[PDB]
């Protein structure tokens, strides 16, 4: 009838919020996911994209390249910081992925591939605005594979981002608390 | 009960702790402090006082400095393992903080390497090439940045880690 009185346990404030603190501020690793979706299926189309068309995302999106990376529009330069500051968890990583207590990707495993693409996209856009060149012609570039035989290694990479970005991985989410 | 925090998220328990990345993260800290203010003393990017070839291609450089790139990226984004939490203690720094201080680090530093691989100029030069302001502007403003690694790659940050 009457529950017994808890010693309450001291509870333990994690580290693992907006640029590390604890006051329970910043991204879950839900959001964090997300995000990471929204990132494979934006690398995905970049890669796709420019190998139909021969042409970079960003000039696609109408935004000037072959320039100083202070001269690009301020909201691609924060879409950029955004990314990178996501990839490595500073926006929050709140919360952790574990396995279903009881063959494919687990949810972690999902966040890692979305923060492969925060990197790579990243990477892209950064040289696509300073030298002019899309993702897939740096790549053939920095390779040194021909266009004809990267080709198809690219969109193989196309269709496992894609997979990955609809698939929700196995495991669940635990709140700190 | 099973977290899955360990080499590119797995449960097994395989891979670094949150203590392994603080670490490694100061060792980058202190690297590319060290690698801008080498420009600065001698004029030349890092991979060049290494005598490294720069001004190529990516495939054509040193398999073991693409290594330490692809190392350095990954332990950024914590692919190789981030086991383990960091609780407050029951300036003013935690180790969560110093943490993410060293994934900068590492994550600057590797950018820095890259584009003096392609470009064959130091983190400074490319700073002035893409900021447009120039090298004597940019210079305090960097060694700042420098004192703050060297500051932060020492500082032992609060709280504690927990398995
Ligand atoms: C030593 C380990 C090593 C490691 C861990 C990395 C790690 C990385 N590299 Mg680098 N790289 C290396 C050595 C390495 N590289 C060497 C020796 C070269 C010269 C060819 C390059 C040239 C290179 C380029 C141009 C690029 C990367 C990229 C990458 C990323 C993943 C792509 C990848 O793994 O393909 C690496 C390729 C292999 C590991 C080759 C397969 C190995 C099989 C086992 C042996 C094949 C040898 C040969 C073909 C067999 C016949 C021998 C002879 C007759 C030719 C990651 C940053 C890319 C990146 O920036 O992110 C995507 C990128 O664009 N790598
Ligand atoms: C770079 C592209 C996106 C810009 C801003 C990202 C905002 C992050 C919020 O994520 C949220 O996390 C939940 C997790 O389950 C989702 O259910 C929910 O729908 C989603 O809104
Ligand atoms: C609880 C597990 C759910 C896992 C799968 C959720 C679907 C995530 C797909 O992201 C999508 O990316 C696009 C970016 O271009 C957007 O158009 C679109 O709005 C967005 O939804
Ligand atoms: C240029 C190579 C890259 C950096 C070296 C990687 C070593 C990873 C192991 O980490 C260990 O974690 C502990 C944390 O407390 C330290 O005390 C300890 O000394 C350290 O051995
Ligand atoms: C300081 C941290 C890393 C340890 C080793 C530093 C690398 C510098 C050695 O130069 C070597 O001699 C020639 C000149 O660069 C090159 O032909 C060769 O590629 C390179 O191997
Ligand atoms: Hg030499």
């Amino acid at each position: 009838a009457k529950a017994p009185k808890k010693v309450e346990k001291p509870k333990l404030k994690v580290e693992d919020g907006l640029f590390g603190t604890s006051g329970g501020i910043g991204f879950t690793k839900e959001n964090e996911l997300f995000v990471g979706r929204v990132a494979m299926i934006g690398f995905a189309a970049s890669l796709l994209g420019e190998g139909i068309t021969g042409k970079g995302i960003l000039s696609q999106l109408n935004l000037e390249t072959g320039i100083p990376i202070y001269e690009a529009e301020p909201l691609l330069l924060f879409f950029i910081l955004f990314t990178l500051l996501g990839a490595i968890g500073a926006l929050g990583d709140r919360g952790r992925f574990v396995d279903e207590p009881t063959f494919g990707f687990t949810k972690s495993n999902e966040l890692f591939v979305g923060r492969l693409a925060q990197l790579g996209f990243a990477f892209s856009l950064i040289g696509e605005i300073i030298t002019g060149k899309g993702a897939l012609a740096q790549l053939n570039i920095e390779t040194g594979v021909p266009i004809n035989e990267i080709e198809p290694l690219v969109l193989l990479n196309v269709v496992f981002f894609f997979i990955a970005a609809i698939n929700p991985g196995t495991g669940k989410f635990i709140t700190d608390d």
